């Protein structure tokens, strides 16, 4: 198929590393001569060592022996290595790949499935498709040489006696899978009996409520008496065909290793044949068993892999986000308007967003109001561009979003709420994220101090060069509201959408990030996913969606007046 | 520990088949020595035979080869049946004595485990326990034995390569174990810290959300490009600490073997030593290594099997019903009599049936309506006494149930529902069923003509006669609706539980079983589970049973005077 294929797509990798493979190719050779050797060692030790005197054939013989274990260890030693350098620079070449189109991805994608899987396809699939090359190529090359060398040394050594084994050993071979695989159809017939009878005694369990009320509990027991003694009679049945198996193999075998001697026994192959000729020869027929095996399941092993590869590529290959916009957006100090908006989330057939009408007017705040999964988010979603609109158009300063940069766009949209994520970094790196060579340290202090971030930066271990993350100092949910902040304030981004806290936290945590917000963070055209009516009071314009559809609009003492559900929601509250 | 004792706990049971064991320990005997002695047969092959000239050796070595191995054959076949035929007794015995006692457990056990399960404890535990047994026996003694002939073959074959063997493979084998620990636990270190640096990288997948928003996709790549660097060197170092230990391993059997053969060069062994003699000694540590692993084993195998041995006693020695009544009740012909019952279904620590006062006169039907879970049903297990009642008592002709034989009081009670069991067997031994000694056909055939139920069986193959089952001719609803009929009517059942049909059948269906119900069956104490309107209508009494308590009792015309919940029921019916 196109599975031996897919080694022509990975070569642009494994080639310019070819050394380390050639190495690995003449160290495995090497391995397999120094097998060969020993095998072939044994004839000097019986014929002409063990046999007469110690002709100094017994004090040399261990000598080589060592020589070919010290040999045979370096030469593992070095092809293992090599292929584990060769394996270990694809892997990372393919991650690298992989990871570097996979974050520019639309976020859909990371919503298809869970991040879990996502760090199993970038860690352990990749992984898995170099082990299973490598293994391919270490077992074929080193087997195949195996197998070369035990079929010269074969030859070579009194081919009389060897010509006769590779023209009877196959033929047996093909009679024992003969014997097996007819006996086998036998067992299963019986496994299909079985189940019938089974099934009966299962059914007698059932019996029980219908047996306690009526005179039972003896014919019950006769006819279990039945069914047992079926039952053993099939067990007996089964047990007596696999145990007529086995034995016809080992005669078949038997009987064939018998023909070889009669046929060593004739005065025509006896003179090239000595006593310790043959422990070399039949000792090959022994060795070169498990070589043809592990040549049979490469191809599985190879196939296996390289499909897994298969899925790695189908993931390296894709669409990625549509930055088909052109004009570049500086400092937006327009007007963010919703006309006749309608989206449906990925997912849901149903809309989540219909015909929504909504303007968040400059150097204003509105306040988004309604319930868990009213898409009060997914208006945010959609301002950040996470998912592109269905119908309708969202536009800043007069131009709708699709005919815009994606990069100048997101720089325009800055968000602060309770998850935000922390980079395993410095402070001050975190900070200044991805803008760390347009800002000094003195605007990354001035920010944190003016954002009520400074105290529990001023106590940590290096002050702002910090190590900080999940996997590291992990900081409280006030703390990341006060970082957040201080990055958005820092970047000073004139879109603003946030995400109210739904729980209160201590009273000196709150007072902070409270003052942030409201003096410092809110001076710029905001829109707020309101939680707490406190906020909700001090806000120009009041917005209500309600599950895909806006209901009320104005201001809080305008919706009060309106008596409507926000007036409602305000009683709750 | 105890497990050993499990043999003697099981010996009153397969020590009645002795010579079956004898036979098959006999059997494997003779195996092992026709084992050892084909691997002696090696000696005058190289010796006496294939050295100097073909003199008789070579023509008379395959006939002992093929007779031999006819030997094997045989007695492998003769041991592998005498094992199957004692382990399928054993386990014959076994389930037979399983299911007698289990028929004997309250319905209670029943409900605790599906009969799924209860099946694979009947079936497969039985079998695992002796396969389990039968292996631990059939690989000691065949491997001891074994082990036993090739030590005496190393000892009388020139034993003073022998008595070496058994000292140095030991202290290798220790030596052996030494490397591998040592490396084992370097790579578990490594193991630890690779978690860590793989945690990272699911971290910055995560980043996702957070990335896209600021000026990233730039220290994000070089991030990944880090932690992928070290990624690639932790893999490194993995695979080299597995490839330094392999070859240790490997140069420490060889130089165990040199250091043999270094031994065998001095001149006080080599006189005993000669060519062929060496083959058999050399070839017998080669095939003791599998005997002694299946030795080791063998302790494993044993406690698992024996430990599933346990529990399959556990659940053969419990608690069963409490027949502690001594009085017999022939022909009920009283009042059942419900007085502050108050009883917990098991399992539910909320009381199912709370004060419960219920009278059922004699000879007329009382219909006792409710929702479904409200205790409508758990009425009708405790008349039958599927459950003991926590407080109260219920009593017919007088007397509390708790005082009376369980065989007698069941025979008082016969259910009739849509849900009834078939057993396997004939039409009327299933009229008849449990007392088929005691009825004639022409009994039976009364029966199923009086109660409408005989046109369904004049129409099957052998009529009255016929294997009727949920494993073979499965009948309709309707149709087993009239067999259960036919079976009350004919044992005449002085009480009645009905447990009318939620769904209506055809019109001939339910034309007979309604005619059947009213005319012919109804016409004893009755308690019936009303789901029509109609039957309820024509009831004495009407019980209206909700949450373990009575909303209202009277009759139907009464109960809608009373404008009450059984009012409502019957506008909603």
């Amino acid at each position: 198929l196109s599975t031996w294929q897919t080694f022509r797509r990975l070569w642009p990798t494994i080639a310019p590393f070819k050394a380390g493979l050639i190495v690995a190719g003449v160290a495995l050779i090497l391995n397999a001569a120094s097998d060969t050797f020993m095998l072939s060692l044994l004839k000097p030790l019986l014929d002409d060592g063990f046999g007469k005197t110690d002709r100094s054939v017994l004090v040399w013989m261990p000598l080589v022996v060592i020589g070919l274990m010290i040999l045979r260890g370096i030469t593992s030693y070095v092809s293992s290595y090599c292929i584990s350098w060769v394996s270990g620079k694809v892997v990372m070449t393919m991650r690298r790949r992989l990871f570097g189109h996979m974050m520019g991805m639309p976020v859909s994608f990371f919503d298809k499935q869970s991040t879990g899987t996502l760090l199993s396809r970038i860690t352990y699939d990749s992984e898995q498709v170099a082990s299973s090359s490598s293994g391919a190529l270490i077992t074929v090359v080193r087997e195949g040489a195996s197998i070369i060398g035990l079929f010269i040394m074969m030859f070579y050594y009194s081919w009389q006696l060897s010509i006769i084994l590779i023209v009877l050993a196959p033929i047996v071979s093909i009679a024992i899978r003969v014997v097996s695989k007819r006996f086998r159809n036998i067992s299963k017939n019986m496994q299909n009996t079985m189940g019938q009878v089974t099934t009966s005694a299962e059914q007698m369990l059932k019996g029980h409520k219908e047996v306690l009320i009526f005179g039972g509990q003896e014919v019950e027991t006769k006819r279990f008496d039945k069914v047992s003694n079926r039952m053993r009679l099939q067990g007996m049945k089964m047990v007596s065909a696999s145990s007529i198996s086995d034995p016809i193999i080992q005669l078949i075998a038997s009987l064939a290793l018998a023909f070889v001697l009669y046929a060593a026994s004739f005065p025509s192959v006896m003179d090239s044949l000595t006593a310790g000729t043959i422990t070399v020869v039949f000792s090959s027929m022994i060795a070169l068993m498990r070589p043809l095996k592990s040549l049979t399941n490469v191809n599985a092993q190879f196939q296996r892999g390289m499909a897994a590869c298969q899925t790695l590529f189908t993931i390296l290959d894709s669409e990625q986000e549509k930055d088909e916009g052109k004009r570049v957006i500086e400092r937006a100090t327009g007007d963010v308007e919703f006309r006749n908006v309608t989206f449906t989330y990925p997912g849901r057939d149903v809309p989540a967003l219909r015909n929504i009408n909504l303007k968040i007017p400059a150097g204003k705040t509105v306040a988004l109001v309604g319930r868990s999964g009213s898409g009060k988010s997914t208006i945010a979603s959609l301002i950040t561009r996470f998912y592109d609109i269905d119908e309708g158009e969202i536009l800043m300063d007069g131009h709708d979003l699709r005919e815009y940069t994606l990069a100048s766009l997101r720089n325009q949209v800055a968000l602060v709420s309770q998850n935000v994520h922390l980079f395993n970094d410095t402070v001050a790196n975190n900070i200044a994220y991805a803008r760390t060579e347009q800002y000094s340290r003195e605007q990354i202090e001035e920010a944190a101090r003016m954002a009520y971030a400074m105290d529990f930066i001023n106590k940590m271990d290096n002050g702002l060069d910090t190590v900080i993350g999940e996997n590291g100092v992990l900081l409280s949910g006030g703390q990341r509201q006060r970082i957040a902040i201080a990055r958005a304030l820092l970047r000073d981004s004139p879109i603003l959408i946030l995400d109210e806290a739904t729980s209160a936290l201590d009273t000196e945590s709150e007072r902070a990030i409270q003052a942030a917000l409201d003096e410092l963070q809110k001076n710029r055209t905001s829109l707020v996913i309101a939680h707490r009516l406190s906020t909700i009071e001090k806000a120009d314009e009041i917005v209500v969606v309600e599950d895909g559809v806006i209901v009320e609009r104005g201001t809080h003492n305008d919706l009060l007046e309106h008596r409507g559900v926000y007036a409602q929601l305000h009683k709750m509250q």
